[PDB]
């Protein structure tokens, strides 16, 4: 799919009138398309409150774009980047305009992004200080004891706000298991989920 039609694309967007939800989920996007599409999430009537990007052939210098676009943006509220080899280093770019007060995504997945624990003090640091952040799935990545700690760290912030945490505990020592339990009753309305846990 050429760029003269993405280009295209995202101008129909903008004059298409209570367009709430965009799902490009299965469209390998260019970085032309990437462009285009961080300029029509920048006009400010942009009603977009959902944006799925899930398998799309993201890469990091995808998410610099896009974390750069939404900067003007308090009215998306879902963001879905699962399976795009995102990379520790596009989910750095994300969590610094997440980590804004002015920031308030709701609902954010990262399933199958390629993060490691490199990436969880910047996504602490979102949980930390997040105005609206309720659902975080991390599903599907390389996470060990070290990422998710610092996690924890995030997780036990009073302003952390989290209900729904995606997080598959499968290498995590028992020590781990057993922190991630013992937060189950610091924050009773925190619920950790795994769809690869039976
Ligand atoms: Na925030």
């Amino acid at each position: 799919v050429t760029d003269a039609y993405w280009q295209i694309l995202f101008s129909v967007l903008k004059v298409t009138r209570n367009l709430k939800e965009l799902d490009l989920s299965g469209n390998s996007l260019s970085h032309s398309a990437v462009k285009s599409l961080c300029k029509t999430l920048r006009r400010p009537r942009c009603l977009l409150e959902t944006l799925r990007l899930a398998g799309c052939g993201l890469t990091a210098e995808d998410c610099k774009d896009l974390a750069f676009g939404l900067r003007a943006n308090q009215t998306l509220t879902e963001l879905d980047l699962s399976f795009n080899v995102l990379t520790d280093a596009g989910a750095k770019h994300l969590c610094q305009r997440l980590r804004q007060p002015s920031c308030k995504l709701q609902r954010l997945q990262l399933v199958s992004c390629g993060l490691t624990s490199d990436c969880c003090q910047d996504l602490a640091s979102v949980l930390s200080a997040s105005p609206s952040l309720k659902e975080l799935d991390l599903q599907q990545n390389n996470l060990d004891d070290v990422g998710v700690r610092l996690l924890c760290e995030g997780l036990r912030h009073p302003a952390c706000k989290l209900i729904r945490l995606g997080l598959d505990q499968t290498t995590l020592s028992d020590e781990m298991r057993q922190e991630l339990r013992a937060l189950e009753q610091e924050k009773p309305q925190l619920l950790i989920f795994s769809r690869r846990k039976p």
